[PDB]
C-alpha cells in the first residue's frame, strides 16, 4: 500500500503519510488573473536550453520523466523571480481522462487538458537532494496543454511510451531537445508553493506560463494508454494523474505582464 491517484490511496487520503499536504504553501492552486498583481520588478525569464542532454525516460507509476544530465549548468533557468542558476532535471506531465481536465494549476477554475512540469534544482545547494529541504531549492516551470493542433516537438516522446507501458520501465531517450515544447510567449505568473506529488516539500518558486501549448488528440490519447501497474499485474490505466487545487492562504500570486 502507497500514495496514488485511486478511491483509497489518493490525495484526499494523502496528509496520513504526509502532513505536510495540509501545509502554508501547498500546489497546486487556482490563478485567479483579476487578483494576482502586475509586478514591474519582475525580470524576463532566461532559458538557456541549447546545450540539454537528455539521457532516459522512465515510468516510475505516478507518471514519466524524461531525466537530463545535471552533472553541469547544460540546461538553466535564470532570471524573472529567481536569484541564481537552476539546473534542469527532468519534465513530465500531469494529464486526464477526459480533455476537460488533466492539469494541475487551472486560470480561473478553468482546466486544461494536461501540465507539463519542467523541474529544475537551485545549484548553490550542490545536488536535488539538498536542494528540495530549502525554500528557494526548485524552479517548476508550469506549461497548460490544450487539445488542438499537433506539437511536432512532443512527437519523440509519444513514440517511445510504448516501451514504457508499465511502471518501472526506464529506455535511453537521447538527444530531445525541450526547447520543442515552449510555447511562443514567456509571459507568467509567478508564487511560492511545493511539489504536487509526495513527499510534498515546499520547497518549489513556480512560474506558471500564460500561453498553453497546442497538442493534438492523437497525442494525448497516447499518453493514456500508460499504466500505473506493473508488468505482470491487472492493468490500471494512467490517468487522472493530478492533484486538485489547494488553498491560496497566506500567498500572492505575480504576474510578469499587465
Ligand atoms: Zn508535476
Amino acid at each position: 500500500h502507497h500514495w496514488g491517484y485511486g478511491k483509497h490511496n489518493g490525495p484526499e487520503h494523502w496528509h496520513k503519510d504526509f502532513p505536510i499536504a495540509k501545509g502554508e504553501r501547498q500546489s497546486p492552486v487556482d490563478i485567479d488573473t483579476h487578483t494576482a498583481k502586475y509586478d514591474p520588478s519582475l525580470k524576463p525569464l532566461s532559458v538557456s536550453y541549447d546545450q540539454a542532454t537528455s539521457l532516459r525516460i522512465l515510468n516510475h507509476g505516478h507518471a514519466f520523466n524524461v531525466e537530463f544530465d545535471d552533472s553541469q549548468d547544460k540546461a538553466v533557468l535564470k532570471g524573472g523571480p529567481l536569484d541564481g542558476t537552476y539546473r534542469l532535471i527532468q519534465f513530465h506531465f500531469h494529464w486526464g481522462s477526459l480533455d476537460g481536465q488533466g492539469s494541475e494549476h487551472t486560470v480561473d477554475k478553468k482546466k486544461y487538458a494536461a501540465e507539463l512540469h519542467l523541474v529544475h534544482w537551485n545549484t548553490k545547494y550542490g545536488d536535488f537532494g539538498k536542494a528540495v529541504q530549502q525554500p528557494d531549492g526548485l524552479a517548476v516551470l508550469g506549461i497548460f496543454l490544450k487539445v488542438g493542433s499537433a506539437k511536432p516537438g512532443l512527437q519523440k516522446v509519444v513514440d517511445v511510451l510504448d516501451s514504457i507501458k508499465t511502471k518501472g520501465k526506464s529506455a535511453d531517450f537521447t538527444n530531445f531537445d525541450p526547447r520543442g515544447l515552449l510555447p511562443e510567449s514567456l509571459d507568467y505568473w509567478t508564487y511560492p508553493g511545493s511539489l504536487t506529488t509526495p513527499p510534498l516539500l515546499e520547497c518549489v518558486t513556480w512560474i506558471v506560463l500564460k500561453e498553453p501549448i497546442s497538442v493534438s488528440s492523437e497525442q494525448v490519447l497516447k499518453f493514456r494508454k500508460l499504466n500505473f501497474n506493473g508488468e505482470g499485474e491487472p492493468e490500471e490505466l494512467m490517468v487522472d494523474n493530478w492533484r486538485p487545487a489547494q488553498p491560496l492562504k497566506n500567498r500572492q500570486i505575480k504576474a510578469s505582464f499587465k
